[PDB]
């Protein structure tokens, strides 16, 4: 039943001893009922969860290679009703080594949905070849207000780390902590979605295939004033949202295949013309969509899996953006979308990527989106997701404290008033606002208040021009109070 590429098929993990190790369950050996959805090519597939702990004979099967004798703290990342939960027990084995733990109860109804478990008891661990079985021993099950999907017990990864590593890795985690007092006293932010897909407003291709041209039409100023007009104090810009085109010049890129960087430097005078203003500016960045047609798969060609090609083209990019527009750049990463679905199922050098970021910019807040999965790494700075148009959920203080879901992070709210990608349709924007300018303001003043910045996306045209709104004028027309009420005069 279960169908793996050799790419993602069970294999021997090399554990990193000074470093967290991640382990995918698809990555294991699977007896009983233990499914996953299939993993056919070589592309990711989100929905990578293990399923069918029913019994005490469905166990999954880790081979790793620890290089030297040393006790890990053991991690587990899993969901599934509470109610199932409830009554679950872990039983993580390897030679003479066995952990028996009760399952977490979730007791917050925000996100993260998947939970991050560090078991009490340490793991031992030979030198060499090691066998990790991980199984449930006792079992709950759904109780009876009436839907038709289950909700089973459902196992993300297993995370392994030396516990003398993880407070050395905490340590530097503290030291290279982001100030995010700026985003604190700014309030909120303008989330703009320079899409692949949307077509501009006067017709014509989507902006994937005519992007060079409306890099060179963009109208700098006119677009500065709208976002100065709605009282943003940053702008989070899209760059490669849906193809791997890049709105200005980089080695990097161009050394994989051309084409897809541009002579405007657009982000030099974004940079520019926002900071007349004092408004700051971070780069969204998706390291998956279009990468096929920029550097292949990730894990490349040939008999076996190589991530190592991936992880220095993201490194080498990361760290030529920062440096080439130093402090001038408030983030090459406040947003790098499914860190999550999508990043973490390579067990990717985090460290690396985060010291790449921050190297032309030591205070760069680092964002890599989560999802609905708890903190990715030790050295973010934000909580990154996406909010859809839905009212910013408040996340329970306890999720940050130590040993916390979240611990590490700052809240951050990311969300859309009409839409992500723009849809204009005969001249006319097609996507409303969801709430009333009433509710706009109660959302904001809210994040205010528990000082929680809030980056809102206006669905905006790609040709950005003079000839035309590039915002929803319904859109600005709330922002514009959501400002007077938040940022204007109060007495
Ligand atoms: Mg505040």
């Amino acid at each position: 039943k279960n169908v793996t590429h050799p790419y993602w098929a069970p294999k021997t993990w090399k554990l990193r001893a000074d470093d967290i190790t991640t382990i995918m369950g698809f990555r294991a050996k699977l007896k009983g009922n233990l499914n996953h959805l299939d993993r056919p090519t070589p592309t990711v597939v989100n929905n990578a969860f293990i399923r069918g702990f029913l019994t005490k004979e469905d166990v999954m099967t880790w081979e790793v290679e620890a290089p030297y004798e040393a006790e890990y703290n053991i991690a587990l990342l899993y969901t599934g009703s509470n109610d199932i939960l409830s009554e679950s027990t872990f039983e993580v084995t390897s030679g003479t080594s066995k952990i028996i733990e009760k399952a977490n109860v979730k007791n917050w109804d925000t996100r993260p949905i998947v939970q991050r478990h560090y078991l009490k008891q340490n793991l031992l661990l030979k030198k060499g070849i090691n066998k990790i079985s991980f199984r449930l021993v006792t079992f709950g099950k759904e109780k009876t207000n009436a839907n038709i999907k289950p909700n089973p017990f459902a196992f993300w990864s297993i995370e392994l780390v030396r516990p003398e590593a993880l407070v050395a890795i905490k340590e530097r985690a503290k030291e290279i902590k982001a100030d995010l007092q700026w985003m604190v006293d700014g309030k909120y932010g303008l989330f703009v979605h320079f899409s692949s897909s949307s077509v501009p407003f006067e017709g014509g291709l989507k902006l994937g295939d005519q992007y060079q041209k409306l890099v060179k039409d963009f109208d700098v100023d006119v677009f500065v004033e709208k976002v100065l007009e709605i009282g943003a104090s940053w702008v989070t810009f899209t760059c490669a949202h849906g193809t791997q085109h890049w709105p200005g010049p980089s080695k990097t890129i161009d050394s994989i295949k051309s084409g897809f960087t541009c002579e405007r430097d657009l982000i030099r005078e974004l940079i520019d013309g926002l900071g007349k203003h004092n408004i700051r500016l971070m780069l969204y960045y998706n390291p998956n969509s279009g990468m096929e047609d920029l550097y292949g798969n990730t894990y490349g060609n040939g008999d076996q899996p190589d991530p190592s090609g991936y992880f220095n083209f993201l490194e080498a990019h990361f760290r030529e953006v920062s440096l080439r527009y130093g402090k001038d750049l408030a983030s090459t990463a406040g947003y790098i979308d499914d860190g999550g679905w999508k990043v973490y199922q390579l067990d990717p050098p985090w460290e690396k990527f985060v010291k790449a970021i921050k190297a032309g910019n030591p205070n760069a807040p680092v964002g890599f989106s989560q999802n609905l999965f708890p903190n990715l790494t030790p050295f973010s700075d934000l909580v990154v997701s996406d909010g859809s148009g839905r009212v910013p959920e408040i996340q329970p203080a306890f999720l940050f404290e130590k040993g916390g879901q979240l611990e590490g992070q700052y809240p951050a709210s990311w969300f859309y008033m009409d839409g992500w990608s723009s849809r204009v349709k005969n001249g006319k924007f097609t996507q409303k606002p969801k709430f009333s300018a009433e509710k706009y303001i109660e959302i904001f003043k809210k994040a205010d208040q528990v000082n929680m910045p809030i980056t809102i996306n206006l669905a905006m045209t790609p040709d950005v021009t003079k000839g035309h709104p590039i915002f929803n004028p319904e859109s600005i027309e709330i922002m514009k109070k959501v400002r007077k009420a938040v940022k204007g005069y109060l007495e």
